Formats: C-alpha cells, sequence, structure tokens
C-alpha cells in the first residue's frame, strides 16, 4: 500500500477531469516507431479525449490498430456496479496490462503497459512489439479504413493474479468493404501490494471517433472515446 495519508486513494482521483499522458514504443516486423498522446479522462462520464502523434515520423501500421492499445480506469461504472471496478481501485500504484492481439490471417501484437499516477497526470506507458505480419497485409500494406466501431470488453476476475481476464474482438474495416478481425487476450495485475476490487463478471460498452486535426501535418490521431461498465442488473 501507499502512504495512508494519500490525500486520494483508488476511486477518489478519478471525481474530476484528469490529464492523461500516454508513452508508446513500438516495433512491428522490425519496422520501429513511436507514438506520444495528450488529453483528458473524466470518468464520471466515461469521457476521454486524446490527441496521438507519431514521434518517429510515419507510423508504419494503421492508426485504428493502436487505439486498444494506447486507460480503462476512465470507464463510468455505475453506482451499483461500484465494487466491481478493478481499475481505480489499483490506484495510485497502478497496475500492468499485458494482451495477445491475433490479427486474424496475419501477426500478432503483444503489449506490456503500466498505467500509473505520476503526481495529478495519469499515465500509460506501453512497449508494443509485432511479429509474423504480412509485408502486403491489411496491416503492413495500410488497407484499412480510418476508423472505428463500438465493442463489448468483457472482464472476469483473476485471483491467482489478484487481478483480472479481458478479452474481446475487434473488427477493422478493410478499405474493400470486408473486415479484419482483431482478437484480444488481456490481463491486468496491480503493482501495487494492496487490496483491489476483483470484479464479477461484466462487460465495458465502448463508443470510438476517429478524426484529425486541420493545423496538425504530423502523423497523427484524434480520438473521443465513452466508456461505460455493464451486464450487473
Ligand atoms: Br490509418
Ligand atoms: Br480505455
Ligand atoms: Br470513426
Ligand atoms: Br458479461
Amino acid at each position: 500500500g501507499i502512504d495512508p495519508f494519500t490525500v486520494s486513494k483508488g476511486e477518489e482521483l478519478f471525481t474530476g477531469v484528469v490529464p492523461i499522458l500516454v508513452e508508446l514504443d513500438g516495433d512491428v516486423n522490425g519496422h520501429k516507431f513511436s507514438v506520444s498522446g495528450e488529453g483528458e479522462g473524466d470518468a464520471t462520464y466515461g469521457k476521454l479525449t486524446l490527441k496521438f502523434i507519431c514521434t518517429t515520423g510515419k507510423l508504419p501500421v494503421p492508426w485504428p490498430t493502436l487505439v486498444t492499445t494506447l486507460v480503462q480506469c476512465f470507464s463510468r461504472y455505475p453506482d451499483h456496479m461500484k465494487q466491481h471496478d478493478f481499475f481505480k481501485s489499483a490506484m495510485p500504484e497502478g497496475y500492468v496490462q499485458e494482451r495477445t492481439i491475433f490479427f486474424k490471417d496475419d501477426g500478432n501484437y503483444k503489449t506490456r503497459a503500466e498505467v500509473k499516477f505520476e503526481g495529478d497526470t495519469l499515465v500509460n506507458r506501453i512497449e508494443l512489439k509485432g511479429i509474423d505480419f504480412k509485408e502486403d497485409g491489411n496491416i503492413l500494406g495500410h488497407k484499412l479504413e480510418y476508423n472505428y466501431n463500438s465493442h463489448n470488453v468483457y472482464i472476469m476476475a483473476d485471483k491467482q493474479k489478484n487481478g483480472i481476464k479481458v478479452n474481446f474482438k475487434i473488427r477493422h474495416n478493410i478499405e474493400d468493404g470486408s473486415v479484419q478481425l482483431a482478437d484480444h487476450y488481456q490481463q491486468n495485475t496491480p503493482i501495487g501490494d494492496g487490496p483491489v476490487l476483483l470484479p464479477d463478471n461484466h462487460y465495458l460498452s465502448y463508443q470510438s471517433a476517429l478524426s484529425k486535426d486541420p493545423n496538425e501535418k504530423r502523423d497523427h490521431m484524434v480520438l473521443l472515446e465513452f466508456v461505460t461498465a455493464a451486464g450487473i442488473t
């Protein structure tokens, strides 16, 4: 645990608007890149507003393939489900979020992130490793639409890791009208040793919109996103 006093513990840190910083270093089939993002989250409304920039030049993969990787503590948990909010309960010390993302008939991403507070800022620091991609596939060939769909993200307790398991399927729209499936396997573990809320089975409901900043000439993505916990009552 932490200094008891630490003015705000877990949920108390998210009652207002919180600045967010995201830092990602990636390597996909040897194409190395980095991304930074900045914005804010308002968990009362499940609301995220973020702008991401590829800091190394051109992004070697489509932006939509990075949305899931690039802060589930900003989810709106209904009052009646407050006891199932693992993500906020881990704060401020935070949690490790690990994924494997299988792109159907193509490669996989494996990601490891630490999500925690650094002062007033909620920070998501990620490493991403992609292998087994087709150089002419939908990912390295940049054949995905710059858009995003709504999804449910399914959560269960992992009592052995004092954490959670998460799984879900993302369907990316291909430029020919077809669909590129990306199956997500996820686990989160607290960084601290204190108690955390281990949830009953439930899900998060996501809506996401991607756009561009008309005055931004670097390779970038503007993201608006709303996230709401559901599935209990
Ligand atoms: Br793109
Ligand atoms: Br999120
Ligand atoms: Br969109
Ligand atoms: Br469920």
